[PDB]
């Protein structure tokens, strides 16, 4: 019954940050918030030259390696045991491999009870909001914004195209069950 | 006729700095950017709590002393001197004294083309943006939303309240005289 | 045998986060590193100005309520859980409550092969690096440079007074079986 | 006689910023500080990857087109003019042309009262520190560590091998005179 983790998915710039600040001030207990992004900034900086760990292509892309999958992987083990040790977890995540990305959480999850959240935006969209906030390989966005959601399924589905960072929140907060 | 310099004015989380970015990856020539923020950013960090300096109250309020302004004063003369030097430059700020910020800037522009632009915004709705980004004393958002434009002359006006940041800039760009 | 855990305690401005990042440059297999800071990144902005939450006083001080440390055990757990799952985990910390702090991590490592560091720096060098960064409230470093070792048990201990930190970090790299 | 601007020139990782914070909070008088790095951040994006714009090697290396030496020009005018309206500037550079990049400031300095600062610091320190830090092209401390000083004349030179930073604002604050 009880929710427990908040998975929200969404390419870049789909606005999922925002949405996660927003739910932290919104909902009543404390909310601790990892994503790809803190994963990346908790990783060696070598992370980001080697082989097997993750490589930003100077047009958008993004490939990972075996050596990248194998931290995350122990990463993620670790989130949910914040969990079932009762800390509230949100996690905000770009499910490159789509439904296999989800398949890979649900491996970790088990039987935790989880809101799986959809960040939907449009590409133009998305692609202008990357310009806008001057840190972001370009390409990124576009590359993203559709991909990230094929075969993927959610409890609840917000889209930034039209609509506040704050309002998703709304919309997000009153699925979670205290 | 040639645009030398543009001039945004819009409470805090408007959207200016996404726009300003917006506006530097659009226009063809290479335009500086400095604002408010970078000014703060450059005056020394004891400015902060300084009798006369800038303080930001619990609450959103702001106040500013003649030990900031007399500062700022000089750093808008040189501002205006390195578009006489022949740079593009876009300023970023909020007339917390509405027309008589705008009577300020027009001390030191003098016969300068400049390129007035209002980014407005409502204040909810800016407020959520402020809980957004978790970068910004709550409070801001709203308390300027509307004082800042009072008796304000613009020769452009933008609204973030539901259009992009790439949006307005493209409107913008498209009264910069080249 | 095999070092799974490092952890450094430390007062502010001592240099923990310029060693961490040395230390996952030198050392062969991917470390990930976490911290107090990490953590707080990740608490609700809110947490900062809530009753037993953590509150920064204006002079250096920092308390820490029941809301918080139930939140950190959470996590604590966590990062231990991500260790035993094969993640190298590097923790940067500060023992407020000394030897209290260090207990409480005992707590949650159990068995496990842990590398417990302790980094000193003369609390006025400290403060002046306080000064020098910018970004830290004026007072930290001086209340915590002392008082925060008083009792913890490290095995190995390095001194950024005269050291750099690339330097202690190979002291600290020395330390780590593979 | 009174000192108007205060020009630092050191390669990076050898400490100027960390020294230009230690001089605002030591000097009694505000004094406004810009550099090639704050230079960097209100230049266009895109000034990063133009041909006559700035580009950063993958090794360390910095080259200067003239795309971003125009725009540099009427930066240091506008900069020169706060100073000749009252405003005490501080300015953190690195003279990738030696003797030359200091011509070109005293080019536009003209009569005004300067105070040359040179900051030194060890090529395999100052590649620690670079590492250390975790926000720097690794390379670029051991390419500016000498070159950038050849033919340089100063007024006061700091070496921050081994003095801290808040040291060698004093030694510089010594000779600024109000
Ligand atoms: N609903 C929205 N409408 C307009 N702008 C938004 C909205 N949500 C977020 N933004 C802004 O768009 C930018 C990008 O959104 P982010 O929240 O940073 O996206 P993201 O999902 O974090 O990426 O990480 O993947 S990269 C930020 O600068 C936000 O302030
Ligand atoms: N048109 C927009 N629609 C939705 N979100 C926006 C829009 N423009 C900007 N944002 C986001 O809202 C946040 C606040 O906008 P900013 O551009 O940072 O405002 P600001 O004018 O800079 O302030 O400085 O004063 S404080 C940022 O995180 C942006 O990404
Ligand atoms: N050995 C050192 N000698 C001189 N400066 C150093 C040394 N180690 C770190 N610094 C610098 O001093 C500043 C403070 O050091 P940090 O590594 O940020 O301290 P800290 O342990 O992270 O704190 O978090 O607690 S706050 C940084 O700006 C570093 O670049
Ligand atoms: N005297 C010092 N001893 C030890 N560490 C220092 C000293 N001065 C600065 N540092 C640290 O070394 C790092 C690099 O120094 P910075 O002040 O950032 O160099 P820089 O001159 O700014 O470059 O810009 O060019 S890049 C920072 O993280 C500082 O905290
Ligand atoms: O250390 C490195 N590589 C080897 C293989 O040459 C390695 O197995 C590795 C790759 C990434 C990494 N990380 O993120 O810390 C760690 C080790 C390169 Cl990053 Cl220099
Ligand atoms: O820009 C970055 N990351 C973006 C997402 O914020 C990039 O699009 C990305 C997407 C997926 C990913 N992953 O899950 O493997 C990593 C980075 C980091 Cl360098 Cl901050
Ligand atoms: O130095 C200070 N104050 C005096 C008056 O006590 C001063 O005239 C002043 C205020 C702000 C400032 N600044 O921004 O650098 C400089 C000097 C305080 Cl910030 Cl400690
Ligand atoms: O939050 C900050 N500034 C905002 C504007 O970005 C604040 O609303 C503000 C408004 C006006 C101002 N001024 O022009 O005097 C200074 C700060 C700085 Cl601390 Cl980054
Ligand atoms: O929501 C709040 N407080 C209550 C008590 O009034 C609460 O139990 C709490 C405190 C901190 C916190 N956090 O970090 O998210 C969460 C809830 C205040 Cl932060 Cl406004
Ligand atoms: O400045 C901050 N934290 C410093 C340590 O980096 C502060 O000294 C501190 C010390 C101990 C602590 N804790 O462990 O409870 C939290 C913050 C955060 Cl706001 Cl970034
Ligand atoms: O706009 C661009 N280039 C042209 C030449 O193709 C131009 O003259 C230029 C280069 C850098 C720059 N800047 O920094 O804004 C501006 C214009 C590239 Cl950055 Cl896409
Ligand atoms: O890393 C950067 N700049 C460093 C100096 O901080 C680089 O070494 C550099 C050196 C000289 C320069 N210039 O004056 O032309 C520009 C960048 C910027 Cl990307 Cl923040
Ligand atoms: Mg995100
Ligand atoms: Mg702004
Ligand atoms: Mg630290
Ligand atoms: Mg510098």
């Amino acid at each position: 019954m009880t929710t427990r983790m908040i998975i929200l998915n969404g390419g870049s710039s789909a606005g999922k940050s925002g949405i996660v600040r927003c739910l932290q001030s919104v909902l009543p207990e404390p909310w601790l918030a990892f994503g790809v992004d803190s994963l990346i900034e908790a990783m060696p900086l070598k992370m980001q030259s080697a082989e097997g760990g993750i490589e930003f292509d100077a047009d958008g892309g993004v490939s990972i390696g075996p050596e990248f999958r194998a931290l995350e992987g122990a990463w993620a083990e670790g989130v949910v045991a914040m969990a079932r040790a009762g800390a509230r977890i949100i996690i905000d995540d770009v499910f490159l491999g789509g439904a296999a990305a989800q398949e890979r959480w649900r491996s970790f999850v088990g039987d935790l009870d989880v809101l799986w959240v959809g960040v939907r935006c449009d590409g133009a969209v998305a692609e202008g909001r990357e310009t806008a906030r001057g840190d972001r390989v370009a390409g990124m966005a576009a590359k993203q914004a559709y991909v990230v959601h094929e075969g993927v399924e959610y409890d609840v589905e917000v889209d930034t195209t039209h609509k506040e960072s704050i309002e998703c929140a709304w919309a997000i907060a009153a699925h979670v069950v205290p």
